[PDB]
């Protein structure tokens, strides 16, 4: 009865350069290490010989198969020696989120090392589990949160501009879906309710976004770090991690979830597809109009998709939008935590109000 939880990472180390302190923080643990790494990041980014400079830390490196599934971290696990100090993840989700569960199976300290910021999942105590051919499978709800957060603005700004700017969507419902949790008074991910501090933490993360977004998209799109993109960046991992995980989850990723039913969204990132779940929950949830128009505006700015057309769904039939409504109102869906009960069809109306706004401002 209103306790709160919040939880988080051990330590969160960020800036340009800080690959290059990797060995230093996996020293903190001792002197082996077994790290999980996706091919292009071995390959393109880090450079395949780039831990023969350890002296202090001895690296059995592996290249990630590419699914974070139950017989993938079985294949890992298999492979790591008794005398290991640390487990690492380094690249994009499904690599942090095996390099985490290999660890929980072994019981030994995680560090993650994500190479683009287009999620908010690198500090979570989560990892999302698939079948061998990339269907969803199940949650896996982690005992403790990674021990180390690595992130290297540098690598991040040598991505694409595109999985930034994901990561900004993902991290622009933090705040809505919070603030509706904390309304709610709803548990979050560990069962209890939010702090005051999870609540402001995800509030920041929504004026970080506002304010920097197109000055980091700037720096991205010349392969360079600012503060702003520091700022964004910290933004799209600490504090949306922090914000939704300890804030809780409401309409917008119950939304995301329904759109994922119909195929022609499967090409779009998780983030660009939670923004048309935010826009679609400011109209569910009766938003005021100068909220409405600050959201859209940001989208706009940044890049994010407005419309159904811009996440695959150009014409799409309202027997399609429905079965993506009925989806994200299941019951068990992060959906009912809105203050407001919430039903199927005043989901799909709200689709169709925000596509229809968001078409008009682009004049279409
Ligand atoms: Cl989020
Ligand atoms: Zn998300």
């Amino acid at each position: 009865h209103m306790i709160t939880t919040t939880i988080f990472p051990g330590r969160y180390v960020q800036g340009a350069g800080a690959i290059n302190i990797l060995e230093e923080e996996l020293s903190r643990f001792g002197e082996r290490a077994f790290v999980v790494i996706d091919d292009f990041v071995d390959k393109n980014v880090l450079g395949e010989n780039f831990f023969s400079s350890f002296t202090k830390v001895r690296v059995n490196k592996q290249i990630f198969g590419g699914e974070c599934s139950d017989e993938e971290i079985e294949r890992l696990s298999g492979l790591v020696e008794e005398e290991t100090d640390v487990v690492v993840g380094i690249g994009g989700g499904k690599t942090l989120d095996t390099a985490k569960a290999v660890a929980y199976k072994l019981k030994k300290p995680v560090v993650i090392v994500p190479t683009i910021a287009s999620t908010d999942a690198p500090c979570s105590a989560l990892s999302v589990i698939y079948t061998p051919n990339g269907e969803f499978k199940r949650y896996l709800f982690l005992p403790r949160n990674p021990d180390v957060v690595l992130v290297d603005t540098e690598i991040v700004a040598k991505a694409p501009a595109r999985f930034l700017v994901a990561g900004m969507g993902d991290a622009l419902a933090t705040w809505f879906e919070a603030e509706s949790c904390k309304q709610k008074y709803a548990p979050n991910m560990t069962g209890r309710l939010g702090s005051m501090t999870a609540y402001a933490l995800a509030r920041l993360c929504y004026e970080t976004l506002l304010e920097y977004g197109v000055l980091a998209k700037r720096s991205v799109e010349e392969k360079s770090v600012t503060p702003a993109l520091e700022k964004i960046v910290e933004a799209n991992t600490l504090l949306s991690g922090l914000g939704f995980e300890s804030g809780g989850l409401a309409a917008a990723h119950a939304i995301h979830n329904g759109l994922t039913v119909l195929e022609n969204t499967h090409k779009y990132l998780h983030g660009e597809k939670v923004a048309i779940g935010v826009l679609a929950s400011l109209f569910l949830t009766d938003k005021p109009r100068k909220m409405i128009e600050e959201v859209y505006s940001f989208c706009e700015e940044v890049g994010l998709p407005t419309t159904l057309a811009e996440i695959g769904l150009d014409g799409v039939s309202d027997e399609d939008l429905m079965k993506v409504a009925e989806k994200a109102c299941d019951k068990n869906e992060t959906i009912h935590n809105e203050p407001q009960p919430v039903t199927s069809k005043d989901v799909f109306f709200a689709l169709k109000a925000a596509d229809r706004y968001g078409r008009m401002r682009k004049n279409l």
